[PDB]
């Protein structure tokens, strides 16, 4: 049949610092989906949906900070992303049937978004905290990133886990364009480990 999914909603995500780590310490450059998906669900989870992060736009020139702990752990610095997710129901707990209530699951997560998430929200990891706004549709579409213009490989990277302790692990080739990195699937990705 044709499965559920839920309009599109944006956010504007910021903050003074970002770690976002291959869990198998620098940052990588960018978001991993993991730490986005991380980010959506502290906005607001249910396990009735699943929320699907599909494109992220990285707006500001991308910069690092490095910090010696006595040994060093490199920081992303001064950072703002827009995030483009959805949802769709979580075929994983059908005992929620019931609670599959589009318009409910939509108006609460509008109100979350405006409220700067119902959980905190932390950039990669805990000492970074993150701040969640409010965007529309017109502002991610129209807002100009740092890089556009301009394509850059960043190489493979950390996709996300797959569970029943993670089962696989995904890793892919992740291209910024224009500044936008858009999405593939766990399915899609180059490399699966088990």
């Amino acid at each position: 049949g044709h499965m559920y999914r839920s309009r599109d909603f944006y956010v504007r995500v910021s903050g003074q610092r970002a770690l976002f780590t291959n869990p198998a310490r620098s940052s990588y450059s960018v978001p991993t989906r993991q730490a986005l998906n991380g980010i959506v669900d502290a906005i607001y989870y249910k396990p009735t949906f699943t929320n699907i992060v599909t494109e992220v736009k990285v707006i500001n020139q991308i910069q690092t900070e490095l910090q010696g702990v006595r040994s060093y752990v490199s920081y992303l610095s001064d950072v703002v992303y827009l995030i483009k997710f959805h949802f769709v129901w979580n075929e994983d707990r059908k005992d929620l049937n019931s609670d599959r209530l589009p318009a409910k699951h939509e108006a609460i997560m509008e109100r979350s978004i405006r409220k700067g998430g119902r959980r905190d929200v932390f950039l990669g990891t805990r000492e970074c905290l993150g701040l969640v706004d409010d965007i529309s549709q017109e502002e991610y579409e129209t807002t100009v990133s740092y890089y556009n213009g301009v394509n850059i490989d960043l190489g493979i990277m950390f996709h996300s886990f797959a569970y029943p302790t993670p089962l696989k692990s995904y890793f892919t080739k992740t291209v910024m364009k224009n500044g936008v990195i858009t999405f593939k699937a766990q399915s899609e990705c180059d490399i699966v480990n088990t």
